[PDB]
């Protein structure tokens, strides 16, 4: 069912009212889904996995995430239809053998919903004011973190990690005017807004973790930062600053070559190469070093497995994967949830995966922004403070009540 831009789209989903729902912009299509006819729910501690549609409820053995997931798009009220997923920080650690202090939102849902409107404009078709935030406070704290994870890494420990922050917001927050106010001052690779089980996020995603179609894995890792924050002769200047600050450069570097072995991991053999070699990418209140590299399939690995190496993009977590992760879990005091976690789209084309920064969440508890820097062995603590604050102005400016 047809008819005859982003203003409608927010005030549909005001019209939704507290329905759950998941939006994903697309890049020409922006895609609203309403309700949920299935889906896969895991908790927060991978201890359980829950199958939900109009017949009943399910328990699912969850010995592996990924299995469980891989059983959900074969599912007969799966096959053939659009999912909509959220995966969060911790379902690395869990897939990894690593124990992990479980947060509260789940480690990975999928659904189905019950109605769709995929906008690819002007068209639609249908199938079935700002709150002030101060993100200096608490960054004694925080370079005091920064400076334990530099210690870290000269004792040789690890080489990269993301050490981020939460900022707590004072109200709670209107999403889809936030959303229509947030778009307008970014240019994300995908933006997400989902809201279910009580929970609420929505961001401008700079990168994606990962898409797949049909054979072909692209991941698209962006590290190395300035401003964009200034008139054009101060941002075009950084531009040329951030491509040669050696620092950033080899931050960028170590992460691509990083990415590369992860899909070779994958991947038919001499099939990885770098499509786009460190190139800058105009993200709102940041413009970061960008590359894209690709491989194909190898036979026995399907876009599960490459999703299960490639999360959480190395740009959020860190090198090595692993050690960087641990890190993670000692350094930081607050859970990510979904922070530095992943938005799925996944349909007939397919396996589309958003890296979730420059974003904001919201549950019963909890009303947060959450920004990262990386730390490597060159890093300066106030400078990585600054960096989160410039991700930061990505969205906190555009929160409305
Ligand atoms: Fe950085």
């Amino acid at each position: 069912e047809f008819l005859h831009w982003l203003p409608t789209i927010s005030g549909v989903l005001r019209q939704f009212a507290e329905e759950e729902c998941y939006v994903y912009e697309r890049q020409p299509c922006w895609y609203l889904g309403k309700g949920c006819q299935a889906r896969l729910h895991i908790n927060a501690d991978g201890t359980q996995a829950t199958f939900i549609d109009d017949a009943g409820e399910q328990k699912w053995a969850v010995d592996s995430i990924a299995d469980c997931a891989r059983r959900f798009m074969a599912h007969p009220q799966v096959k053939g239809r659009r999912v909509y997923g959220q995966v969060g920080f911790n379902f690395a650690a869990h897939a990894r053998g690593i124990a992990f202090n479980a947060g509260e939102w789940p480690l990975l849902t999928l659904t189905v919903p019950r109605e769709e409107l995929i906008f690819e404009k002007g068209n639609v078709t249908v199938y079935a004011a700002p709150l002030a935030v101060d993100t200096a406070l608490n960054g004694e704290a925080y370079k005091q973190q920064v400076a334990r994870a530099v210690a870290e890494i000269r004792r040789g420990e690890y080489v990269k990690v993301i050490v981020s922050r939460a900022i707590p917001l004072p109200s709670r927050i209107d999403m889809p005017a936030t959303l229509l106010y947030g778009r307008q001052a970014n240019t994300p690779v995908r933006s997400f807004m989902f809201r279910q089980e009580g929970r609420e996020a929505l961001g401008f995603s700079p990168e994606l973790v990962m898409s797949v179609t049909g054979n072909k894995v692209v991941t698209e890792p962006l590290a190395g930062t300035r401003d964009r924050m200034g008139n054009p002769e101060h941002n075009k200047a950084k531009e040329a600053e951030l491509l040669h600050d050696s620092k950033e450069v080899l931050e960028h570097i170590l992460s691509v070559k990083e990415a590369i072995a992860e899909l070779e991991a994958v991947c038919l053999p001499g099939s990885v190469v770098v499509e786009d070699l460190m190139s800058v990418r105009q993200r709102g209140s940041v413009q970061h070093l960008g590359s894209g590299v690709s491989g194909q399939l190898a036979e026995n690995k399907d876009a599960w497995d490459a999703f299960t190496v490639l999360f959480p993009s190395i740009t959020a977590s860190g090198i090595p994967k692993n050690a960087a992760l641990n890190a993670i879990m000692q350094i930081e005091k607050t859970p990510r949830e979904l922070y530095s976690g992943a938005i799925l789209l996944l349909d007939d084309t397919r396996f589309d995966a958003a890296l979730v920064l420059r974003s904001v969440f919201q549950d019963s508890q909890r009303c947060w922004i959450q920004a990262g820097a990386g730390i490597i062995a060159q890093s300066t603590p106030e400078r990585e403070l600054t960096e989160t604050r410039e991700k930061l102005a990505s969205i906190a400016p555009y929160l409305m009540v």
